[PDB]
């Protein structure tokens, strides 16, 4: 698609219970300390479905909403004062922006911040105007991530599928020392990045947890020591590979109460737990003899600027090989549809 | 406002600090103008003033104070989080906000910073020995609300310095471990204090100063030990022979160094904080403990920043403060230099 | 220095959608001027000659879209005077003869030859308005409109020039006590219900689907607004004591809304069928409408009116909400405008 | 060349889709050479070729699809020499024999004897590129690429070879103040474009069904753009003075776009049908077409034309967008390319 002008397409969430339409909506202009990109790559992802398949009471988010919060692109203007990117410069978005002055945004952790809620500061594509357009703005010089001469397609994934799983390892990761054995339940598009993070930073050994065989074949394809079927047996097959020793870390990319409940029966002690999929009402039940001494469980949130920059590295250096597919904007609907259908093998990724 | 202001600046290598009169800035977008409250002085600006001639590219002008504290007095164009009134101090060591140490909170070791010429104020950028100041970003802004700016100012170096130093081996210091601080005037008073604050640690205070000892008592110092050739003995014997944890050196000369290499316990740790040019740790076989650290920490965080003003204000960090005018700032130096500061000289304009 | 070519939005193929495409730049005959256009709107009636179907066309393609034009006088034909090089004018879209009864007369859009002549108006037969230059036929068809913004005289051309001709026509019946409904809240009935509000007195009665517009219409100068369907009638006979209402500019023109008409208008009253449906119409007969009640459809305005509307607008009592597109655009303008999703009226600015 | 077995896709049953199997690896006879490959290329006519019915099928499958082809030396068959182990070589698809005439001229795409001897191009009947390795049969057919992207490459020998082949016939046409009709912009049509701007100073017209895709010409050096359909031989004329234009070439290639095209060129020119449409061909004769206007179907390209068409790409003149797949997705690129769903090309890298 070319640019043409002082509108651009978007893939907006207009109306509650509708789907997504593509729109020709005004192109922005970057405030003081903006940041006008022009969009090169937005991720879809099952997240943007949950929000699209809330109520008129759980949805919170304001419409119409261009969707996509996993979005790399290239300085288009710099709004007044940015200095410390140039026009022309490939940048990812980092997605879940803070008030940047918190004890948690000072260290980093803006994924955590304690304000944003209060200040109404939420991220692009989820209550911000998304990636899914053939612009957008960015708040703060702060949230964009430099990315050189990284293939856009494969970049956009790691805002989200990337550093998501990242940070969920990296919460952990000195407890993955080399005898340590990571359990990835679901190998969708979190779980088939999650098993190469696990192998390019740590030593752990990994079990892959799936229901289809090419899932499977695909978690060995990316480094899976093992791979196992998903259901009531998952478990014991688990125990099998293990010796029945349990596993250090149980990262759950599916997050349905089936898989939790897996999680909870492999888990060695003084092991880790993290829910990292969304099912509503799925929970963990963490109390005396309902999960073993010691083993900590956690609902992560997103990633940390600097996560998403040690993303960035990994993929640089070839260690991260995202599974892709790509549309079009004008295909934005469409793709969605294929998502819900889960048809859509490893990620989806619209391409202005 | 007004056209110009004052300002105590550095004007020509070797000479005094002068009051001067200069153009009251104004706030670009993204920096902040502040009308400064508090502006502290250390024995590190005096430092600075004696590098000679021979060593000097460019820095002249400079206003001095690297220890600042204000009130917002102006925002740049899109500056937000702040409004108009807000008392706040200024985080020191100034980074590039981009790289991997700033985005982690760790800006006093920015990678980027050498490159790209980000100094901080009073040390190659503006300071806040002025009737305003500039700040850079918000993000080097953190609040201190209710609290007294004259206490807040040496907070953001005499506090923040020690604080990060400890910080860096706190998980080491739990019941039954001992903490050496070598030299308890400035750095080293906080420093007893936040140990005594952050940790469970045994305190050994080592001075040359008699009634400094009595005083390093007084904020929660366990025993007190004359420096010299005897203080390394006199520590061991204090810590049973067993050697201590950690050892914070505020003085950092070649004597106490040598002190912390004879006391310092396996596994532990040496903090050298104190500058003497020249004067360093033998780090090797056989000349330290196996598996003792040694480090030259630089500054602090901006969360360990915050974490220092929730410690004062929580009345757990008092060091004691000396006011001068603005138009006493050179007189305020002189005095510096004689030693006849009792505590820490905070400027008010 | 122009260039031998330009670009220009043109319906090319019946069932289609506007294209951006290169053509010649035109140079202006003996009598002719040439704009460099600063303004052009799109209308729903654009939308309404591309859904013509196949069975019906004979000529017209390819067709440079844009009725609603204003520019800036490029270059003048051989023999015009009366403009100059600069100079910002508006063009008068239905375009006439010039020498029959009815052109003499001062209202060339109900000329008696224009159509055994095939003299056609820009943007519905000529080379429209929707493109960076374009040429208009005589000095007659050009009205200064001074330092107006172009982007708002723009729509003025035809949703303040139509609805202004079909109020011009009965304005003496709309003295004070008199009463008009204007059904459709949309383009055209925002712009009449200021219309009314400036050259009259009567009552204005805003009657919509859409609640949002009823609003929008009380904003600018509704006396009163009533939902449209089946209880519009009687809500408005209640507004009015049951006296029925002056005159009912029915600006949708679909049957069910000339229902409501005929149900609503006085005696001795009026109603202005302004919208096309095709097929709806009035049943003007003994008993099925009031004595006296005289229906007619308008077409767009004179020139006379077309200066009146500007003069309107110069003054600041016709404000019209735009949203610009640039000349690569049109065509997304005109999704925009084909989905409804304009609010007021679309301008695309070469 | 490490392990017995490899990944391929081969086309396996008459009608059905493409499968991913597992197959021998080869060993490269003497006087072949065994490539590594880095990249295959899809186009339509991998389709083409898949959509021939049961009744005109005679002796060639199971087939490892794959015509465009680049990679890496392997091994090298015995006597063999002419390139390293290592060396990033794009496979030349038209085989030939390499002892005609034609053969002996460069005109390998144009041997008489290829059909007579069943030598039939890599993928289109002999073992295609798209697998882990793939044979060469002689050192006749590669042609170093250096530091190119491999993904970049692959499509060169397809979508830039067949144009490139098809305007260098009449190359000496395109001079100072020739002009060059672009029928369809797709893949070909795309990289056409380009090449007419680096190897002549003729004035290029895009030909195109959709807004997007004349805007698209536009940025690729197209000096104008029009639509097609009835109206695409007047639209043209038009900007070419109605003087028509020197060289008209269809990469669409329908019976409407091959009229258009007949109604464009002028005398003593040229039109060069590049795409398939099963039926569709020129009408030669008095009165149908110009005086000298010359009409041909031009195959591939020469090997010369090849090493040209890398020469192109490797100084940035060349720009094709390109859209990896796996090994594994290769079944499901070949879905995507029917519903015409891929932009430019698609490119499979194992
Ligand atoms: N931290 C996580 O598990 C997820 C983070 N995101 C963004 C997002 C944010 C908020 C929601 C609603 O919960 C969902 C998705 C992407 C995958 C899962
Ligand atoms: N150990 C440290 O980093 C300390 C921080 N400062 C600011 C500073 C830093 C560096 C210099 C160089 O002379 C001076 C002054 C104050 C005491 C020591
Ligand atoms: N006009 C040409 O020469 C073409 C060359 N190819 C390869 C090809 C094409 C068609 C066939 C017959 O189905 C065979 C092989 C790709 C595009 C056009
Ligand atoms: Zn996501
Ligand atoms: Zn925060
Ligand atoms: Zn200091
Ligand atoms: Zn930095
Ligand atoms: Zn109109
Ligand atoms: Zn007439
Ligand atoms: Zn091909
Ligand atoms: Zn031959």
């Amino acid at each position: 698609l070319v640019p043409r002008g002082s509108h651009m397409k978007a893939v907006q969430y207009t109306e509650i219970g509708s789907e997504p339409v593509v729109v020709d909506i005004p192109t922005p202009t970057p405030g003081p300390g903006e940041i006008l990109l022009k969009v090169t790559a937005a991720g879809l992802c099952h997240s943007d479905i949950f929000v699209m398949d809330m109520p008129a009471a759980q949805y919170a988010y304001g419409l119409p909403l261009t969707l996509g919060h996993e979005g790399v692109g290239t300085v288009a203007e710099l709004g007044e004062g940015v200095t410390g990117f140039g026009v022309g410069d490939a940048v990812a978005v980092y997605g879940p922006w803070g008030c940047g002055a918190c004890h948690a945004c000072a260290r980093g952790r803006e994924n955590y911040c304690t304000r944003a809620a209060d200040l109404g500061i939420t991220p692009p594509g989820l209550g911000s105007p998304g990636s899914m357009a053939e612009y957008m703005i960015v708040d703060s010089a702060r949230h964009l991530v430099p990315i050189g001469d990284l293939d856009p397609v494969a970049a956009a994934p790691l805002t989200d599928a990337g550093l998501t799983p990242y940070h969920a390892i990296s919460r952990v990761l000195p407890l993955l020392g080399p005898g340590s054995t990571a359990v990835v339940i679901g190998v969708g598009g979190l779980g088939h990045v999650g098993i190469q993070i696990l192998r390019a930073v740590s030593a752990a050994r990994v079990i892959a947890v799936d229901l289809d065989d090419d899932r499977l074949a695909l978690a060995r394809e990316v480094g899976a020591d093992a791979a196992v079927k998903s259901g009531a047996g998952a478990a014991d097959a688990i125990r099998e590979l293990t010796g029945g020793q349990g596993a250090t870390a149980v990262f759950d990319f599916v997050g349905a109460q089936s898989t939790i409940d897996t999680a909870q029966q492999v888990v060695a002690v003084d092991g880790h737990i993290s829910v990292v999929g969304i099912h509503a009402g799925a929970h963990a039940k963490v109390g005396f003899f309902m999960i073993p001494f010691g083993a900590s469980v956690v609902t992560p949130y997103w990633g940390t600027r600097s996560e998403l920059m040690e993303v960035v590295a990994l993929a640089r250096a070839g260690r991260l090989d995202i599974h892709t597919e790509t549309f079009t904007l004008d295909e934005g609907p469409a793709a969605y549809r294929r998502l819900r259908e889960g048809s859509i093998r490893g990620r989806g990724v619209v391409v202005p």
